[PDB]
């Protein structure tokens, strides 16, 4: 039964993505309650109600579940399950619990018939001690990552062991480094009735572990590769009975293989382009999935790219970037977060670039990046 406009929707989490969700929900006539302990919550600021409380505050959770016909997130899975005792929660705590845990991700993604990188799970110091040097070496060189940037690049058994001790004896996964050619992400929505809507494939670059540029449709990817990555994302959502928006990031290797890297159980930075390029944005899809409305059209009307703008662009004292010169660019769509303080590494906004042709969109992104001194 669909949850119609006029209902209250809840959002657990109140950063910029929550604020984007609030816009999309309110534009469809829903009321939005945000749960977020931050008194300066950007999403709380724009919401019809801001519950300023911890994510594990049972009184606040109980108030959110009473008020809201459905709840989503942008969190402890136990808070989700607590809410789901009383209201509809999409994506479900189980799905968030999986996506959140790199060991679980490996297990459930493989069980959906999707390749993952070679890896050795290291649950505890005891298991590490049982693993021989030669066992660790089978996935080296690699990166040791905590299951829950707790990542250390390692090249020898001893380096792996020292890294593991350094991360505190928590569950980890040791992942083999593969010969990466380029990265892509698939962005899909799945409804409670099993219907699916999938966006075009994004091609993504990162610097310092942070997304820099997305280009859509992915220029390097064959039709075949696009189908495989879209299908892989659908398979995971279907296998998990996922309700909501899911972003699956992949590596494409030098030999052309597709390998799933990580998944986010929510709208994702690599999907911001959808607001300006597609018929339905990723945030409207989150609204539709959680309300059991029909999913929206994912038609991409305009070739697109997206550039992240970090606080780096303001730098010793902050200097306002030349936004007038960006706005002169006919392809540029400004999304600036209105944050008081520029800081290195902090997402201050993004700029989407849309045009009749992808070459025009990419040229705008490139010109903008040169203007703002954003590394590509």
């Amino acid at each position: 039964s669909p949850i119609l406009p006029g209902a209250w929707l809840g959002m657990v989490g109140g950063g910029q993505l929550g604020r984007m969700f609030c816009f999309a929900a309110q534009a469809m006539g829903y009321r939005v309650a945000v749960l977020d302990p931050d008194p300066t919550s950007p999403a709380g600021a724009v919401a019809d109600k801001h519950l300023r409380a911890a994510y594990d505050d049972e009184a606040a959770l109980a108030e959110l579940a009473q008020l809201c016909d459905a709840v989503s997130t942008e969190v402890p899975a136990a808070s989700l399950d607590f809410l789901a005792q009383s209201t509809f929660v999409a994506p479900a705590g189980r799905c968030v619990a999986i996506a959140q845990d790199r060991i679980a991700e490996k297990r459930f993604i493989a069980a959906s018939g999707v390749p993952v990188a070679p890896h050795v799970v290291i649950e505890s110091a005891a298991q590490l001690a049982a693993l021989a040097d030669a066992d660790l070496a089978a996935v080296l060189p690699g990166i040791l990552k905590t299951a829950r940037k707790g990542q250390v690049r390692v090249a020898t058994a001893q380096e792996a062991r020292d890294a593991y001790g350094s991360l505190g004896g928590v569950p980890c996964v040791l992942e083999k480094r593969l010969p990466l050619k380029y990265e892509v992400s698939a962005l899909i929505a799945r409804g409670a009735n099993g219907a699916s809507a999938v966006f075009p494939l994004a091609q993504n670059t990162h610097h310092g572990g942070i997304l820099s540029l997305s280009v859509v449709p992915a220029p390097a990817a064959s039709d075949a590769l696009v189908r495989d990555a879209q299908q892989a994302a659908a398979r995971i959502a279907d296998s998990l009975d996922y309700v909501g928006v899911l972003c699956v990031e992949f590596f494409v290797l030098e030999d052309g293989s597709l390998v799933a890297n990580e998944m986010a159980p929510r709208p994702h930075n690599s999907g911001h382009y959808t607001v300006d390029a597609c018929e339905t944005s990723q945030f409207e899809q989150q609204v539709r999935a959680m309300t059991r409305l029909p999913l929206g059209s994912t038609r991409q009307h305009s070739p697109a790219a997206m550039l992240n703008v970090l606080g780096d662009v303001w730098f010793g004292e902050p200097v306002t970037p030349p936004w007038d010169q960006v706005a002169a660019m006919p392809t540029a769509r400004l999304h600036l977060y209105g944050k008081e303080e520029a800081r290195v590494g902090r997402k201050m906004g993004h700029v989407n670039f849309t045009a009749a042709t992808l070459d025009e969109a990419v040229a705008g992104a490139t010109a903008c990046a040169r203007l703002l001194r954003i590394p590509l």
